[PDB]
Parts: C-alpha cells; structure tokens; sequence
C-alpha cells in the first residue's frame, strides 16, 4: 500500500554515525500499534534471510550482499503484521557486529544496544553450537545494553529483578545456524529450549572459580528473564548457499523448512506490541520519540557506554 522497502535507520556508511530522516518520516506515519523484532549477529549468518522470511514479501533485507564487512547500521523495514490485523510489524536488520576476541573495532556498537532496546523481541543468531565465543559476544552486546538502559530516561528506575522489567522488556530468542548437533541428552532427547537452559544453567553453589563462571551467565539470564531458542540446520547442500533467496523452496532441506516455519509461527503469534517502561503500548510516533530520546541520550551523553 504505502509502506515503502527496507532504509536505513541509522548507520556509518559515509564517516559516522546518521540517522535516515526519512526512516522517521515513515514511523511518524504509523498510527498503529507496531511489533518490533530486531536481529544481531555476525556478519553473513543468514539475518536477513530469515527476517525476510518473517515479512512474508519479495525485495526484502540482503545486508549481508550490500554491506561491507565495516559498516554498522540499523536497518528498518516495516510491513503490515502477517497474523494480527491493524498492527504493524517493524523489522530491524543489523550489521557490523565485531568479535571481540579478535579485537573487531568496536566503535558506534552502542547501535545495537539501541536495536535490542527498541525491541519487543531480541533475536540473536549465531552459527554452529552455543560456544564460548558466541556466549562472550552476547555478554558483550547484554553489558552495553544493561548500561544504556541503567543510564536513560526510558529504562530508569527499573530494576532487573523486578517485574515491570520481566514484562515490559524484550523477549530473547536464540537462534543457531547451520546446526547439526543431536539434541540428546543420555539417549533421551532434548529440546532446543532444553538445549538453551543447558547452556545458561549455573554451577550450582561452586565458588573458586565457579561464581566466576555463574557472573556472564546470570548477567544473561537476568537481562533475558523470557528466552527461547530455535535451531536450523544447512538450508541446502553448501553447492547452492550463494544465494539461497533465488532457490526455490522445494529445494530446500525438509527440516530447515519445517525449523523456519516454527521459528516465523513462534515470532509472529508471541512477540508483543512494543511497550513502555510501565505498559503504554508503543505504536509509529512512539517509537521514533524513543529512537529521537536514545539517540539524543547516547550523543549528548557523558560517560562511555
Ligand atoms: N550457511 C548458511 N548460509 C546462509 C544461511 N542463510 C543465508 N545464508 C547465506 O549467507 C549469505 C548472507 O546472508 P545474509 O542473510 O545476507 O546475512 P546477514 O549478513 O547475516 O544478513 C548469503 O549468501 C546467504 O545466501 C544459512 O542459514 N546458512
């Protein structure tokens, strides 16, 4: 109808750090309560194919084709929601995430602090079984995220123990890429959320260096009180990854099928309408006052994030 194709929000394409003026145009426009779904992860995991997927339309994101591996931005794209009548579903598309054990330059990553926060669901992908490395990236992005929120107006005063931050902060999904492992445990099998749980659960009472090991984890798992986690093997056999999109769907592995239809379902009949610290239900303008408040916050701002 009038919803226009993927921009940037913002990003540090030509220098530093813009926000798309007609990013916010298009947001001041909807009226209607907005779903926001953002997506962080390495470069080239497959992020925007899956958000694609989530839009149900043709011409969507393609950041890991048009990006270069430098670059950090937001990406927005928003579309009518697929399943709830007269709300709109906002996808957010980022890129630029470094990894920190390579000393990737961390520069302008507040971004996608800033993406987690306007989100009412949190999707976090990574490749390959839940790893050290992957887990030092997501304590990494929940840390920054933890101090914009402790230090703004919009997260002010709301506490991670209680349960204004349960409720109305963002929901956590996992999702692993490429994923060929047996979800078993002793011949018994287990879920992908059992395979989360696993991988968060702390060493029970241990203290020499065993409190040490529960610190990223519970800074994980308070932050992230409403986790879920979906797994996806290959989509296809590596001969044909260049470009996935083109492939017909029938040519697809079954269970990528069946793992990206359960991923889309979950997402599009679980994840909120955006809301406020204390419930006000958050719609177009809304969310560009707190894009305006954060970004404002985070320039004019003192201290590192
Ligand atoms: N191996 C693998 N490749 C994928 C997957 N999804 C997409 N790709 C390919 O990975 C490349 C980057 O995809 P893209 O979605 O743009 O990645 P983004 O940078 O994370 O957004 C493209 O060539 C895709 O065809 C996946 O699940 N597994």
């Amino acid at each position: 109808i009038n919803l226009p194709g993927p921009m940037s929000l913002i990003d540090n394409t030509k220098g530093q750090l813009v926000v798309n003026p007609e990013a916010l145009k298009i947001l001041s426009a909807i009226t209607q309560p907005v779903v926001v779904v953002a997506i962080v992860g390495l470069y080239r995991t497959g992020k925007s194919y899956l958000m694609n997927k989530l839009a149900g339309k043709k011409n969507g994101f393609s950041l890991g084709s048009t990006v270069k591996s430098h670059t950090k931005g937001i990406w927005m794209w928003c579309v009518p929601h697929p399943k709830k009548p007269e709300h709109t579903l906002v996808l957010l598309d980022t890129e630029g995430l470094g990894d920190i054990e390579k000393g990737d330059n961390e520069n302008d990553s507040w971004i996608f602090a800033l993406a987690i926060l306007l989100s009412s669901t949190f999707v976090y992908n990574s490749m390959g079984t839940i790893n050290q490395q992957a887990m030092d990236q997501l304590h990494y992005v929940t840390e920054l995220t933890d101090r914009i929120k402790a230090n703004s107006s919009p997260g002010n005063n709301s506490v991670d123990d209680s349960a204004d931050f349960v409720s109305f902060f963002p929901a956590f999904v996992w999702t692993l890429r490429d994923f060929t492992l047996e979800l078993e445990v002793d011949g018994e099998p287990i879920t992908a959320d059992d395979y989360l749980e696993l991988s968060l659960k702390l060493r029970k009472g241990t203290d020499k260096k065993s409190k040490s090991f529960n610190d990223p984890r519970l800074c994980i798992r308070k932050f992230f009180p409403k986790r879920k986690c979906f797994v996806f093997d290959w989509p296809a056999p590596k001969k044909y990854l260049a470009h996935l999109e083109q492939l017909k769907e029938e040519e697809l592995n079954p269970d990528f099928i069946e793992q990206v239809a359960e991923f889309c379902s979950y997402i599009l009949s679980h994840s909120n309408v955006k809301t406020l610290s204390g419930g006000i239900p958050v719609n177009g303008p809304r969310l560009e006052s707190l894009v305006l408040t954060y970004v404002n916050a985070i320039s004019s701002g003192d201290l590192p994030c």
